[PDB]
């Protein structure tokens, strides 16, 4: 009997699990694609409820992956998607929702965000998510790749204060919102979503993480999904085409990082002192 995953709030009161699933890079290999599908099934049925995709991502394809994968189970998924900002005006918006609904097979998003900043002003863009929430067709907007003054900028628009969440890159490597980015979303009870949560696999070559993980009997990876459980407010999405991966990174969950696990951590991959600017992939 393994530990449950822990569950993070939503501004509206909506709850996942801490742990979820990444999408990226899927959908470019026909050889993969049942493995990819099944990858994403098997993290469904173990808890790990949310699922981030994008129009990006092989064009549609990976989003056609989570489409596949949530087929007879949508009431299980909380499923997250973006438009590119290049596709963020007030038309164009809307335009991206319809091609990603189309591609996932289903009525509506759970949350809908903004990849990174672009040209188009964002009240605009928000504009467009309001519509689209009062339209039944995404049930939340958030952003992504947004540093605090980005954040700060929500506030000038009308609407802009019902942001949902921030998708970011952090991991053990990339700790730079700790010294101010994630401590204002945690005031202001917006998720963070974690990106990357294993450095896209650079992490798990780490000679202090490969140590910690064999004084649990564990692997890098799930150590470094542990550490991320460990942060409050914080939502990590790993990526696996594999779905024995899938399986492992759901039982990183079961590991309890001791005190001196985690200042050895600190020690090894230091926390920033001063402001870090946004690191993004
Ligand atoms: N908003 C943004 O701008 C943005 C940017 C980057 C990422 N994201 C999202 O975040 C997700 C996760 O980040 P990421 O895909 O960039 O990288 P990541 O999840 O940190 O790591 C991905 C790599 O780790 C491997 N892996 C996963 N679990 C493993 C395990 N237990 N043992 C060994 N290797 C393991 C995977 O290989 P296999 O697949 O071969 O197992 C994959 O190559 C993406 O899929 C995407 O949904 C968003």
């Amino acid at each position: 009997m393994h530990d449950p995953i822990p569950t993070i709030a939503f501004p509206d009161g909506r709850k996942v699990p801490a742990l979820g699933q990444g999408t990226w890079r899927m959908g470019e290999n026909r050889a993969k694609t049942a493995d990819e599908v099944r990858s994403l099934q098997t993290g469904l049925d173990l808890g790990m409820t949310l699922i981030d995709t994008a129009e990006m991502y092989g064009d549609g394809a990976a989003e056609r992956i989570v489409g596949e994968a949530i087929k007879g189970r949508r009431d299980e998924a909380f499923v997250v998607s973006k438009v590119l900002p290049s596709n963020a005006s007030r038309a164009g918006t809307v335009a991206a929702c319809e091609r990603s609904l189309r591609n996932l097979g289903i009525d509506c998003v759970d949350l809908y965000l903004l990849h990174w900043r672009g040209g188009y002003p964002l009240a605009e863009t928000v504009a467009a998510f309001e519509e689209l929430k009062k339209a039944g067709k995404i049930r939340a907007w958030g952003v992504s790749n947004f540093d605090v003054d980005d954040m700060e900028e929500l506030s000038a628009v009308p609407d802009g204060g019902n942001v949902a969440a921030n998708q970011v890159l952090y991991n053990l490597a990339r700790r730079g919102i700790e010294f101010d980015l994630l401590p204002r979303c945690r005031a202001q009870g917006v998720p963070v979503m974690a990106y990357s949560p294993l450095d896209e696999g650079r992490l798990l070559h780490d000679a202090d993480l490969i140590h910690i993980a064999k004084a649990h009997q564990a692997t890098p990876a799930q150590v470094a999904l542990a550490f991320l459980k460990t942060c409050s407010g914080v939502i990590s999405i790993p990526k696996t085409g594999s779905p024995e991966r899938a399986r492992e990174n759901r039982d990183a969950m079961d590991i309890h990082l001791t005190t001196e696990n985690l200042a050895e951590l600190d020690r090894h991959f230091p926390p920033p002192r001063r402001k870090t600017r946004l690191e993004v992939i």
